[PDB]
């Protein structure tokens, strides 16, 4: 009854925010703005990564299938993130408290229809009243449910996607009473984060073959792994 | 206890068979394997259509709402179709009875990836055995979850949503008390249809746009909403 260990450490295992750091020397474009996001999302990789070992089970999995769990959840993982972070704003994109996207620079940038998939993702989890304990459980899941198609241990990763789901059918067990649907309510949610994030992956891997964006190395790796 | 009706329902509407009926004048090549492929599923959209009326609450929905959740939700039904269709097989996708793709006649036809990534939703499926009865069932959700952003009656949709999901619920809470989270676990795989569906969309649009295969106007219709 006072709830799910499993939501509970994954609430305290929360990363810090982090600041966008726009550079306040260069002017503003587009190559300045996919800049400056790629960036954000090279340093959001490290602190995800980190992040996964608290995941009970996941550092148990060879170091080949917890790369290979990241390498296919990492822009869904970026983009509940955002997603989450803009659920009190009102057309809005909140990359960092230092870095939020109107509909204005989403067209400056290039990415007014991500941004407004997106924005999509926000208006629904609004709508359902996301929590932060939801969320956190969703990251975990949209991890472990990846399908990436180059598991070793399948049935370990069935397993740690076992013991995500009945944290979150727990939670909301608990919780929500009032809705004996809403743990497969939020389930539901997954299918527009995976393809959003599919779109997002092929919008930057273009980004990168057109080479006008610089970008750092992990970012890289991730955005080089099956696309 | 006997069991849940709007899953006995969906099955007992459940479409026949339909043949692909490749043109045994035309010498094979990629042309006639895609526009066999297009052929088919031209065919298989009208009788999407007529099934979809069987499905409760959906035809009580805005003719608008009821193209809108077809036109997102296509071609997941026709994929969650010939993944049905090919449980039984090994590495080879019965698009229809007299059409069975394998990896050689994939390459030919320019569609060993994404048909690699279907054997890939049927791998999942034949491991967590699933029924005709989920078939159906993930089928009418897939429609009803479709996330198209062109919905009037948002609220009528969610209820449509809520109704099927609880038909999964309650079948799996009683054909399946082995896994308290059976239900879950079928809605966790309809990411990767999402994901599928979507790089299939793209393809055969672009498919289309090269214009070198033929196509029908009930498919060029729904490859022509948002996309
Ligand atoms: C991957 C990236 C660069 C991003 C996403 C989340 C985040 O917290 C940081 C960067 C991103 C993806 C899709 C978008 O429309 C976008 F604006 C930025
Ligand atoms: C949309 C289409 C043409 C199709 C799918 C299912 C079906 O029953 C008929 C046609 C299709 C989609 C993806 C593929 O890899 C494919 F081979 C065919």
């Amino acid at each position: 009854k006072p709830y799910n260990k499993i939501v509970s450490h994954l609430l305290v295992a929360e990363p810090e925010k982090i600041y966008a750091m726009p550079d306040p020397t260069v002017p503003d474009s587009d190559i300045k703005a996919l800049t400056t996001l790629c960036d954000l999302a090279d340093r959001e990789l490290v602190v995800i990564i980190g992040w996964a070992k608290h995941i009970p089970g996941f550092s148990t999995l060879s170091l080949a299938d917890q790369m290979s769990l990241l390498q296919s959840a990492w822009m869904e993982i970026l983009i509940l993130g955002v997603v989450y972070r803009s659920l009190s704003f009102e057309d809005e994109l909140v990359y960092a408290d230092d870095y939020i996207m109107d509909e204005d620079q989403s067209k400056l940038a290039g990415l007014l229809d991500l941004n407004n998939a997106i924005l999509q993702l926000v208006k629904k989890y609004k709508s359902m009243k996301l929590e932060k304990e939801e969320f956190v459980t969703l990251k975990a899941i949209a991890l472990a449910n990846s399908d990436s198609m180059h598991i070793e241990d399948v049935e370990a990763v069935q397993k740690l996607q076992d013991v995500l789901h009945e944290a979150l059918q727990d939670y909301e067990a608990g919780q929500h009473m009032e809705d004996p649907r809403r743990a497969g309510k939020m389930l539901m949610t997954l299918p527009l984060l995976r393809q959003t994030s599919t779109k997002a992956v092929q919008h930057f891997y273009n980004i990168k073959l057109e080479g006008k964006v610089p970008m750092h190395k992990l970012f890289l790796e991730m955005l080089e792994a099956k696309v």
